[PDB]
């Protein structure tokens, strides 16, 4: 299920994480990247590359901090993926959430469309495989942490969303 | 699901189609435009109006032929959609098939994987709500009818696919 842009296609660095997840896992944290949007394949793939590259070596992370990547393409980039704990939310959060990031600024902008259908979509797949369960709950980065991801525009949008729980 | 672009979003012109398929369908026809291809949102979606443009005010159709059209772009654009009878394959096939058309001429090019992907993934779509059958058969559109669509390199590729069928 689902169409994901996988690592080798995005050129990831090889993953050094171990930590698995407990499935079917509970929460849904949704981030923005507060850096540069992309609307092509092209740029959206050297786009998570510039974001798993801050992560790694700057921060010295063992991969890219989020499970998934959304590009205003409209893709979904492979970061860490359902099975991994990823780095996104903090250290009460990451141990039982997928954390998914819209790479961009979404404090004056929203997300297209095609981004919101592949980010939805991708968490209908998480159902669909387990790694979710059914009554899934999707918070804002905000919500879990001191910040003002994933932005005024894209936060008043996913507090729209069915599974959306304050 | 699955993460279609929608009939408005790529500022399509109104259907006039009333003849239904009668589900579930049975049968997957693959064919290219033997058009320009695209390979941004922006530019695959000005490529889907050119494709129905064409179909309606020049060949006089309903609406564009194709059932679903694949940009190189790696997103799936809504034609006529699952229960509307196509005009791809000829009278013989379009009333049992569900048609889908890649964006482009791939004689001597081959699609990238996303548009491949997309491909796959709307198909698992179709017979996820009912649409298609479970175990569906893909054909070529150069199986069906005296042309060279979709392309040597992009038949060579659905030969091998697992629902293919000669
Ligand atoms: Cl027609």
């Amino acid at each position: 299920c689902g169409s994901i842009v996988p690592r080798r296609e995005w050129r990831a660095l090889a993953s050094e994480c171990r930590e698995r997840l407990t499935r079917p896992v509970r929460y849904v944290v949704v981030s923005h990247t507060a850096g540069s949007h992309c609307d092509t394949p092209a740029s959206c793939a050297q786009q998570a590359q510039n974001v798993q590259s801050y992560h790694v070596r700057n921060l010295g992370w063992c991969d890219v901090g989020y499970n998934f990547l959304i590009g205003e393409d409209g893709l979904v980039y492979e970061g860490r993926g359902w099975n991994i704990k990823g780095a996104h939310a903090g250290p009460t959060w990451n141990p039982i959430s997928i954390g998914i990031s819209f790479m961009g600024n979404y404090m004056n902008r929203v997300p297209p469309p095609r981004a919101l259908r592949a980010a939805q979509n991708l968490l209908a797949c998480g159902v669909a495989l387990g790694a979710l369960r059914s009554n899934y709950e999707v918070k804002g980065h905000r919500d879990v942490q001191p910040t003002l991801s994933p932005g005024d525009r894209l936060y008043e949008i996913i507090q729209t969303w069915s599974h959306y729980r304050a």
